[PDB]
């Protein structure tokens, strides 16, 4: 294609890898099958100051999509051509299925808890982890798009920050809901390795279609 | 009215949506009726990131007032239509209603809680609890107009935070105290769905007189 | 004296008045004489990030000194009148007494703990706690200097933040120590109304040593 | 040499006096030989908080390498001479050293817990002590040289925050995997005044292939 795009998936392949070990390696309980304590607030910021991390270091080489509703987001808002796109998600599922991969062989037999894979309970239906999901994934590329607008009064503070703590707040509350996934890719990581797939398309649908509406609130209706 | 303003009433709408939503969501116990644990660090930092973001998805486009004591502090240090701030309290009050009532019905049977009704104990009378508001609306209103005053040198870093942790640090003191509303229509929000409303009137005149007094001594003493 | 001069007096006052209630209101322990659980995270950030707060709204109008230590290391660097560094200090010393006055009264029958008086042990001697906050007050002081120093990169971000972290990391270490004073004032205010004095002496010296020698390595070595 | 150079190999040497001090001072478990409660958000956020704040204060007199991985990768990538970095990791050497030994002395009969010496476990072997330091070291070496790196859109917000915050989540995941040392000298300090040295040979070689691979990732392949 082009050396600059083909560094540009690169970046999009290091990024999840990193993303999903280091904060999907925060999911890992010390006292798998007791217990936990269930820290959220460690769960939570590990997750939101990692997305902080990873646009900061590739943000400029890359776009920092690091989850594919983002990238449908980006292309239903006609901002990457078609097949720009295909070679992001699919370097952003290896990423991730390898970011799990090796994070499977490093962390021990403490694992048991599924490498945390996004599971929907709380005895919530589908379409309710729909929402929660729908819901979030919008409030969290609302934040992109707002943050990431050309022709504003130059945002106060960082930029990876406030797309950080979006993920933040958004772990930060759905994480007993849904799992607090926001992001396909990331889900689809650990799916892969451990063959968990409980409600896996809701992950997809979810994330896109809040994705999309809060693509489209930003470009159609607020601006 | 006029499109630009009426998308500002929107924004406030869905702003209070997704706070209340997002943030109310975390004061959700997962061990309902025991137990908690409990976890400040997490209802306090959900709080104020939650602000935080809200504010950087639509401060450019409505204000990120998104609290009536806000508004009325707006309005009686004059920056607001007396018309103008009717229809943001009636939006941010819908708009905390259906934040509480699309979340009723996401969480599971763990809500009992009270969804998180501000409600005043410690074994605190009501002057209490009013001054324990009217004190913390205070210092975060003043929060307020401090990093949003042009001829300034350009205070450092986000505004947005600023006025996010100035929201933390308030949760992070009268949590138990107050349940750290400073904020009439967040807790007009819930307060609708569940039908619980012990001294209601507190979070809406200590919020308020607060919000003026923090409102009257940047404008006309301290500047 | 000078309007001027008096406003910041003031600003000097109702900051600490802030600092000291918000913040030593963390401190209190919701299972007062069991327990706890004691979290730091949450006295830690609550007390940085009110710093944080109070330099925000009032950096701009007295300098946010909130601090004697700082008022000593800013008078013995040549930076404020020998006449004007007494005005601070007492105003720093009555806005804490009043700060943890109205405190007292708002704050139930749980504050047993002493409104968080800084008090030494772990056994450890006079000369430990002297040192562990001289050490402190020393990395506290140089980041308030480094962070405000006009010709340099006008350094990233919140300087605020920047001053909040130190605090911050500040009670990260020391709150079993000594404390974490790092502020004569701050433990001025609650000794006066509970009498416990165990080793005040130790905070006026221990911070005000650290303050000069943290001021003066600033000044006269590393620039 | 040069004044100028030696002042900053004494802010190389105080730097890391500071850093190992206060944040190796968290490691501290106030109920030595039970228990705990073992939280990371603290020890994680004081690690990386102490990072953020020792680079604001030393950053514009030295580097703020504070970490002889990170010096490895500097001068692998050219950027410091090779005399120049010998005089920076023995000034680390010694201020870890006189940093965790300070230390000592001032934590109480609790200490037990070996000041906090990154010691590999989890049941993993070396190569997974390695790999796990090496990947972490990487993403962290990639912040610095991403957030550093002069003709990019000014990144938004702190520059010692990001870093810090990389620091951060690299803690928020390694911590029991490997210690989260991502620094030999930070492991060089009270492995001298403890005596323990399991594996220590895994702090220097994993760190400084991590560095040198995203100091060499950013150098000769990204840009
Ligand atoms: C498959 C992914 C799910 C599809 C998303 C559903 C929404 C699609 C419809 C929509 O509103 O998107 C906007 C519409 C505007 O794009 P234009 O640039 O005008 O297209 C012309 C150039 N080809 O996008 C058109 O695709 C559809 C698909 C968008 C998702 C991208 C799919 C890539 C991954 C495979
Ligand atoms: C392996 C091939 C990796 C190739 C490396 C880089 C190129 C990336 C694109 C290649 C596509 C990768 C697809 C292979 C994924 C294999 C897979 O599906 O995983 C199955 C899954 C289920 O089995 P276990 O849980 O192990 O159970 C064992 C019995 N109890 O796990 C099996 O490993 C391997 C998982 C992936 C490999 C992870 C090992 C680390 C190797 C990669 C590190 C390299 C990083 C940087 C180089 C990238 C270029
Ligand atoms: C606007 C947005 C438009 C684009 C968005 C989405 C595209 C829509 C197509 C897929 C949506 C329908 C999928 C539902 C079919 C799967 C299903 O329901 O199976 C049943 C169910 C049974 O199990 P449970 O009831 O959970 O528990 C066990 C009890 N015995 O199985 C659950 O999936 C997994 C199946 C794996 C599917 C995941 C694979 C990926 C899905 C593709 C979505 C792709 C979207 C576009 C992306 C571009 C690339
Ligand atoms: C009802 C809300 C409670 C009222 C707040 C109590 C304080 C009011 C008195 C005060 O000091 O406010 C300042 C005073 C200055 O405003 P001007 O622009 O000069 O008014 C002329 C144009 N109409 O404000 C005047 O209203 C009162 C009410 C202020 C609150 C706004 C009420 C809107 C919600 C209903
Ligand atoms: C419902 C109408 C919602 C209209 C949507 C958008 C327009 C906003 C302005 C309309 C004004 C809304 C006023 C209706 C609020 C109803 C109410 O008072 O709530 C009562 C309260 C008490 O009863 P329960 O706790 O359910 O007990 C059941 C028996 N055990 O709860 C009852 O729902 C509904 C609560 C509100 C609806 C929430 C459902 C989600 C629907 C809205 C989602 C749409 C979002 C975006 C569109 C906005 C435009
Ligand atoms: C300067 C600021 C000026 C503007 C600020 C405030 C406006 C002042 C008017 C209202 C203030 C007086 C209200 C007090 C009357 C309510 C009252 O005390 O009722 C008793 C008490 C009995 O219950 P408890 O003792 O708590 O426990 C049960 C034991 N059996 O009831 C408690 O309210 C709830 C009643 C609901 C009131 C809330 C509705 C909103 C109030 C309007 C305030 C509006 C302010 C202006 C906003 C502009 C729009
Ligand atoms: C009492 C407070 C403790 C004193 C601090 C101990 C260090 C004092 C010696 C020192 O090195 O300070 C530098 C020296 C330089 O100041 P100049 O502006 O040159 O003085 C001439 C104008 N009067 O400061 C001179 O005071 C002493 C006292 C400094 C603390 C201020 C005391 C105010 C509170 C009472
Ligand atoms: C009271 C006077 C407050 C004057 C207000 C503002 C002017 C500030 C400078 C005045 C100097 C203040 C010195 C008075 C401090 C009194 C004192 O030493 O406290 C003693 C201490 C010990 O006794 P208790 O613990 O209560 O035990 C009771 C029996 N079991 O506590 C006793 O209150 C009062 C403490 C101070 C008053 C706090 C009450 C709140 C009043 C002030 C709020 C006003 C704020 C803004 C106005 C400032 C101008
Ligand atoms: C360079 C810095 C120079 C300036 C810094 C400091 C100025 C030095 C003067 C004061 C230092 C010596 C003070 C020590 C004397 C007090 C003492 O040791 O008393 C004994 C001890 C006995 O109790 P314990 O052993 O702890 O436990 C009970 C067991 N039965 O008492 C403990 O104090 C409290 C006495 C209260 C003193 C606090 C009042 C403030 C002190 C003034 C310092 C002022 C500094 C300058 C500030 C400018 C304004
Ligand atoms: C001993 C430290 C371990 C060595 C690191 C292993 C990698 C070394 C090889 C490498 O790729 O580094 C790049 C190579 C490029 O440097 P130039 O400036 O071209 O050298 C000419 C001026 N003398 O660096 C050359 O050293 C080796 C050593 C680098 C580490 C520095 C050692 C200092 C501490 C002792
Ligand atoms: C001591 C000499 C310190 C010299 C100060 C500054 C100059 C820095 C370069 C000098 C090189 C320092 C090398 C000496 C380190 C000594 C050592 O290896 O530590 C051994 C280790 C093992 O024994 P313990 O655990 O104590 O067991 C006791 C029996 N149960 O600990 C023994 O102390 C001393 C540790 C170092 C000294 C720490 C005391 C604090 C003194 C330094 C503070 C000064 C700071 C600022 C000045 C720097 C210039
Ligand atoms: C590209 C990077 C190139 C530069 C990087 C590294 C340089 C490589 C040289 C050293 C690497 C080989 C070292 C391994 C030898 C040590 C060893 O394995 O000993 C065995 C093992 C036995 O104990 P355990 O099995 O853990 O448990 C007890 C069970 N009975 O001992 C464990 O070390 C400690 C020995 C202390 C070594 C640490 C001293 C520092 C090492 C030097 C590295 C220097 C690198 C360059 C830095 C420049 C200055």
């Amino acid at each position: 294609w082009t050396q600059a795009f083909w560094k540009a998936v690169t970046a999009e392949f290091l990024a999840m890898l990193i993303f999903v070990l280091l904060s999907v390696g925060s999911t890992i309980n010390w006292g798998g099958s007791n217990p936990l304590p269930v820290d959220m607030v460690l769960i939570s910021l590990c997750f939101g100051l990692s997305i902080a991390t990873m646009v900061q270091c590739f943000g400029h080489i890359s776009g920092g999509h690091i989850n594919p509703a983002v990238t449908v987001a980006m292309v239903c808002t006609r901002k990457i051509s078609i097949a720009k796109s295909v070679f992001y998600i699919t370097a952003q599922c290896l990423g991730a299925i390898i970011g799990a991969g090796i994070l499977y062989l490093v962390t021990p037999p403490s694992v048991v808890g599924g490498l945390g894979v996004t599971t929907v309970h709380g005895n919530l239906t589908a379409g309710h982890g729909l929402l929660v999901e729908l819901i979030i994934t919008f409030q969290l590329v609302f934040t992109i798009f707002a943050s990431c607008d050309d022709k504003r009064t130059d945002v106060t503070g960082s930029v990876a920050l406030a797309i950080g703590f979006s993920v933040a707040i958004g772990h930060l509350f759905a994480i007993n809901y849904t799992g607090a996934s926001m992001n396909p890719a990331r889900s689809f990581g650990p799916a892969v390795i451990m063959g968990n797939w409980e409600n896996h398309w809701i992950y997809w649908v979810g994330p896109i279609i809040g994705a999309v509406l809060a693509g489209a609130l930003y470009e159609y209706v607020f601006c």
